[PDB]
């Protein structure tokens, strides 16, 4: 064997399909968002506006978040220095838990250090605390989840993407007495839809299985306390388990579930991804929970509504000049292009000739023919850049 | 069908074996370390010496680590924004990648959201880069990696802990033409005792194996430059890759790997663990950049040189006073009770009564029957604390 050239036929074939990625090299300008200086590869730099970028909000420039973590800093230092069990719990971490368990009207939330191992570690302990679960997932759940639904063996069935019909159809096929659970996303990341949250929730009743709903593209956006779509439809009640991101909306770093205090101690207590691992650094639980609490404030709102607004500005001077963007009326705008080389050559024009960062979507982060590029307009994208968006584009398809 | 009844057993389980956890609520006083605010189940506050940490040379309280993160904060904010394909890749994680490289001396290194995540991330990832591989891994690998093993569906091999001649005869039985890997620990984070690299090593290259070690508890703390325990015997270029944690001595937060650009952009193109997930944020980036950079220095040696000295003082006080102490020459210090529940009543004791927070550790940290008090002296418990511990240790 040689370890060398399996190497090199493993990245040759990311080549052979157009789908190898190259980062782009960026400094966000606090203050100044959506502006960042890049780091080109020859060894310039240049001034550019993130236009693909998740802190949807503006909020990791906040001044309320950065005090919160310069305060953590000076008072407790530079990370926890254990897990939660060997004194790395701190007063900053149940603080938010606390937060984040108001947020979703939940008994209990449980901190991890991203959305993703939450995801991971949760899916995957149910299964243990829930001998023969089975598992019904949405079959354009992000990655995390599937990873964490496959990872101890146990049946899974996967549903038509927002298929109601489908998954009444699987799981009144299987054993009635088996604990289920349903799996899915209130907003998903690249087609920016919705998940049937009622629809599911009346399945998940009728049927008796748990709902799990990541919000991770929807807290902080939605509801009038950023709590997410849930809370906008008024289902949180209908949901047994939250996860959510403290990455996105939010502005900084680290996930979560929020779930009853039975949930919560049992995961807590058997998930090998919580035990085993250093506890959030005090300064980014400290600026995650001033972040949620500023969000669930009247001048929270007034960020959504900013949000909302410019978002459907985006998408009628897009749709204006006969461009192909799906709209399924959330903050996300995706421009499909449907091949993944292609895609970059677009997204190479954008950033080098009009300072346009728009990074290039390919597999394995949505199904290949559907390539894309992924605009997340915020609150501090003014309708003048999208006014330099829009004409960058239009000189573009020339 | 009833899922609160099917809760409720998980938990009481728990209360059965003695194993059920209760967290210590806890604030460290930057600039004053091991001293920290113990906020009691009661309400009350109360000052107590922080004696079971991995902030193992004090450098969260460093000044040129807090400098670095400040100044990142307040130059681009409190987190990246994205994953590091979707606008999260930035300098800072870039300088990060080139200093642990630098520090391992390997082409390339990636940076995960922990060790935990590294280990999972990249061990699983293997499996699907060398078909059919087998991973030999020693029976106490920390759990990370474990889970990291098992993930994909193939072959794994257990070996006895340490004990490179079971390595050996597992190893020959196996097809010699399946892609191999070995992988074990430099520092082990319970018994103290160390890995034993040379004979590991030369096993790898007789049948044509890779060589994984996570060097978790070693880095910052050993070799000239704070490499790990490769770098202090000599073998860091026998080593295919390595893993290490920035949340302990380097006292931050976030994990990563050191290995070939190949083997690094390969992991990186296929682990779903490092595409999915936002990029640390660039302050911790800073913050363990710096603290890497400065523990190359010999101003670093100096808190190395510090921390083994109180290791060695402390093994020493406690051996003196007749203690249940295993003693493998780490920093680490164990002394072994062998019940959760009397761990637990003498942990109680020492916090409550002296002020001495030393968590007490047992199943699944520990195999059951070996629950244990694990002390980690550092530059900062200065021979005035070390003199305290061990009073409080003799009176009870
Ligand atoms: C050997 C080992 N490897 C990896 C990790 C994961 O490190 P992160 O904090 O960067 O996720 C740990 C943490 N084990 C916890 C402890 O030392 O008690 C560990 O002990
Ligand atoms: C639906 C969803 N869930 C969980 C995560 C994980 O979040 P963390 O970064 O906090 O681990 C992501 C990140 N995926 C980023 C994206 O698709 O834009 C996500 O998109």
């Amino acid at each position: 064997m040689d370890y060398n050239l399996a190497l090199d036929k493993a990245i040759q074939k990311l080549h052979d399909e157009g789908r190898y990625r190259t980062f782009i090299d960026i400094e966000r300008e606090k203050g100044a968002f959506p502006k960042a200086q890049w780091n080109r590869p020859d060894g310039g730099k240049q001034d550019i506006t993130v236009w693909c970028g998740n802190d949807y909000l503006g909020m990791g420039q906040h001044p309320v978040v950065l005090a919160a973590m310069h305060e953590a800093l000076e008072a407790v230092g530079a990370g926890s220095g254990g897990t939660r069990n060997i004194s790395g719990t701190t007063a900053y971490h149940r603080r938010l838990e606390a937060e984040i368990a108001g947020l979703h009207q939940k008994e209990a939330a449980l901190v991890f250090s991203s959305a993703y191992n939450a995801n991971d570690a949760t899916l995957s302990t149910l299964r243990v605390l829930f001998p023969g679960l089975i598992i019904y997932s949405d079959s354009l759940n992000h990655a995390s989840m599937i990873e964490g639904i496959k990872r101890n063996a146990g049946p899974k069935r996967i549903f038509r993407h927002n298929d109601v019909a489908h998954l009444r159809e699987l799981i009144a096929a299987d054993d009635p007495a088996a604990p289920k659970l349903i799996a899915f996303e209130s907003v998903y990341s690249m087609d920016g839809d919705f998940g049937p949250i009622k629809e599911i929730c009346d399945i998940a009743e009728e049927f008796g299985a748990l709902t799990y709903i990541d919000e991770v593209h929807a807290v902080g956006m939605y509801g009038p306390r950023g709590a997410g779509v849930a809370e906008r439809d008024g289902l949180m009640h209908r949901i047994d388990i939250f996860n959510g991101t403290l990455a996105k909306a939010y502005g900084v770093f680290g996930g979560y579930i929020a779930a009853s205090a039975r949930m919560v101690d049992a995961v807590r207590s058997y998930a090998p991804g919580f035990i085993f691992s250093t506890s959030l650094p005090p300064a980014i639980a400290a600026g995650a929970q001033a972040s949620i609490a500023f969000l669930k404030t009247a001048e929270g709102q007034k960020l959504r509504d900013a949000q909302q607004m410019h978002a459907k500005v985006l998408k009628m001077r897009l749709k204006a000049l006969g461009m192909p963007i799906i709209d399924h009326g959330s903050h996300i705008v995706p421009v499909v292009i449907g091949d993944p080389v292609h895609t970059k050559a677009v997204s190479d024009m954008l950033l080098s000739d009009y300072g346009v960062y728009v990074q290039p979507i390919n597999f394995p982060t949505v199904p290949r023919g559907t390539e894309r590029l992924r605009f997340t307009p915020s609150p501090v994208h003014d309708l003048k850049q999208i006014d330099g968006l829009v004409h960058a584009m239009d000189l573009l398809w020339a």
